[PDB]
């Protein structure tokens, strides 16, 4: 019954900082390197979270590692967008309590545009009136979103886990206060994280190919991951999986 959820919900993790330094003028370089040290504070959580979620180890141990090196930066920006929806109404990124972005954060950053796309995923938790049971299970299917295009180690069990997740979903609406348009609803903002991921997946590798010169540092995972698991994503070799 309840099983699913009560999962999901003790295994959310809690608040991260960045470790900014907010006294610091607004710069691309302390901005940019303030939010790669805050990707690699959330990647730890985001490991531990899918490690416990249920079925996740019946995955190969190599396709664990793999789905959540393609598929972390969807899982934090929808995350982010929940947080910023929450916290703020989604009037500005609230990607940690101490690293909020106004608009003068955005312009500095270089990616205003990628930023106002990230406030509009952000404001639909509002226009839908996203419950945080749907947002738990929609971000847990974001896991399962993204794979090699020539499939994984153990393919088949990532097929039924993917269609496990799914049919949760689909109940977590049929055991709501047309559901054929909720799921609907849902499935369309579950697709649109994946151009918003892939544009931000773009702009960190041309940043990482440009660090020392534009003064931005990359902690080790994420230097690992942005130059050894991006690339296959921008080249193609591993593809988002869209609903429609
Ligand atoms: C997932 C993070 C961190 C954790 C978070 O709440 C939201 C995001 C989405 C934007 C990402 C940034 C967009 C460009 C970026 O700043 C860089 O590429 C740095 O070079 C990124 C990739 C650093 C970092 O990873 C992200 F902030």
């Amino acid at each position: 019954q309840p099983i699913f959820l009560n999962v999901l919900e003790a295994i959310e993790p809690g608040v991260v900082c960045a470790g900014h330094d907010n006294n610091q003028p607004d710069s691309f370089a302390a901005l940019h390197s303030s939010l790669n040290e805050l990707g690699e504070r959330q990647l730890v959580h985001v490991v531990k979270w899918a490690k416990a979620l249920p079925g996740f180890r019946n995955l190969h141990v190599d396709d664990q590692m793999a789905v959540i090196q393609y598929s972390w930066m969807g899982l934090m920006v929808f995350a982010m967008g929940w947080r910023s929806f929450t916290n703020v109404n989604s009037r500005m990124l609230y990607f940690a309590p101490d690293l909020v972005f106004n608009e003068y954060r955005m312009h500095k950053s270089r990616m205003y545009s990628q930023c106002v796309r990230m406030r509009h995923l952000s404001q639909e938790f509002g226009w839908l009136q996203i419950t945080p049971q749907e947002f738990l299970c929609m971000k847990a299917l974001l896991l399962f979103s993204i794979i090699p295009v020539d499939g994984l180690k153990n393919q088949k069990f990532f097929d039924e886990l993917r269609m496990n997740y799914i049919k949760e979903l689909d109940r977590i609406i049929a055991c709501k206060r047309s559901c054929s348009r909720r799921f609907y609803q849902l499935t369309k903002l579950l697709d649109s994280v994946q151009p918003i991921a892939r544009e931000l997946h773009q702009f960190a590798f041309d940043l990482l190919i440009k660090s020392h010169m534009v003064s931005v540092d990359f902690p080790e995972m994420m230097a690992e991951i942005i130059s050894v698991q991006v690339p296959k994503i921008l080249s193609g070799k591993v593809k988002p999986i869209y609903f429609h």
